């Protein structure tokens, strides 16, 4: 009755602060007007002013709401709304109650086999099919991962960077980028996979397989690539690890011609039903405890609101 909508920010209700960052913030909202009113999502909220004095930010900003609307997975976020105003742009999309999926390494110390198991693998069809529609990830870390209400996996940032400090690969945690990512020998598809190997490790032993006492050692002892593997790991993990974490690129595993497939058929995954995995038909190891805004804090609160993007506006279908 008077119209489809014309969603604006007066439709949402500022709940929390789940993030903040220097080109914007991520709010927990929730919807109060038609449509889903009362539901909950997470609003990514953007300066259009900083973005459009440089380039590579306008790219990313532009890039994630494309790929959030034209790639659709279940192990990545959902984008609901897109829309802007004069000065901003706001994305508003799932909110996923799970939380980080690193800090269920906190409370389990550490990953047991079969639990990481099926972290990765929901993990690699994202991957998998993030590369089947031609896209690199570069950076992913253990804070893309992300836990829907349900406890599956869910990546998570495809736009700018959530850093204040901004000093774009050194401006966080570069424990699991590629060494060609540092040697600036470009990336590749096989850049994701040598990623999903920092992250295996991370999630057996706690700790990314090189670190140093600072950045310049950091980046060194990555390129240097002397690799640690904890006694109490099965030969299958020992196996898989070898041969993603590689020196070489054209070397690692899920290079090859078709090579998210090749992956997953390592004996590592043997027990892994990919049909009802991306089904989620399988229960998750881990459910936490809708609005439950436990997972993310206690730095975040106090909630308030601080040419080009032609078309960013965007309603879903469903
Ligand atoms: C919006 C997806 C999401 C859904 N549900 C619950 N948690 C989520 N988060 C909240 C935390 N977030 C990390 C993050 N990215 C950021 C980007 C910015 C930027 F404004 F771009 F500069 C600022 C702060 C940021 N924090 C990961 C996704
Ligand atoms: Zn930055």
């Amino acid at each position: 009755n008077r119209g489809p909508e014309k969603i604006r920010p007066e439709c949402f209700e500022l709940l929390r602060v789940l993030g903040k960052g220097g080109y914007g913030k991520v709010f927990q909202v929730r919807k109060v007007t038609g449509a889903n009113t009362g539901k909950i999502f997470a609003m990514k909220v953007l300066k259009k002013a900083m973005i459009v004095r440089n380039a590579k930010d306008t790219a990313h900003t532009k890039a994630e709401r494309n790929i959030l609307e034209e790639v659709k997975h279940p192990f990545i976020v959902d984008l609901i709304y897109a829309f802007q105003t004069g000065g901003k742009l706001y994305l508003i999309l799932e909110y996923l109650s799970g939380g980080e999926l690193f800090m269920q390494l906190e409370r389990e110390g550490i990953f047991m086999e079969d639990t990481a198991c099926f972290y990765l693998a929901e993990i690699s069809m994202a991957l998998g099919h993030l590369h089947q529609k031609g896209i690199i990830y570069r950076d992913l870390k253990p804070e893309n991962i992300m836990l829907n209400h349900q406890g599956h996996v869910k990546l998570t940032d495809f736009g700018l960077c959530k850093e204040s400090i901004h000093d774009h690969t050194f401006c966080g945690t570069i424990e699991y980028m590629a060494p060609e990512i540092l040697m600036r020998s470009g990336h590749n598809r096989a850049v994701d996979w040598w990623s999903l190997g920092a992250l295996m490790y991370d999630m057996l032993t706690g700790a990314p397989p090189f670190t140093g006492e600072n950045r310049k050692k950091t980046i060194d002892k990555i390129l240097k690539c002397k690799l640690n593997l904890p006694p109490y790991l099965t030969q299958e993990a020992r196996d898989l690890l070898k041969k993603l974490l590689k020196r070489n690129a054209a070397s690692r595993l899920g290079a090859g011609p078709g090579d998210a497939g090749e992956v997953q058929a390592h004996p590592f995954f043997r027990h892994i039903n990919w049909e009802e995995l991306l089904a989620r038909k399988v229960e998750p190891p881990f459910k936490p405890l809708e609005e439950d805004v436990s997972q993310f804090d206690s730095k975040f609160t106090r909630q308030t609101p601080v040419q080009v993007f032609l078309g960013f506006t965007y309603v879903a279908p469903s």
